[PDB]
């Protein structure tokens, strides 16, 4: 508890926004 399950799962969000950035915007 405590701000807490919120955290964990943005982790992942970074992951996808900048996993599908250098290579999605990288072959345009």
């Amino acid at each position: 508890s405590g701000n807490y399950v919120l955290d964990l799962i943005y982790s992942l969000h970074k992951q996808i926004n900048r996993g599908l950035k250098k290579i999605v915007l990288g072959w345009a």
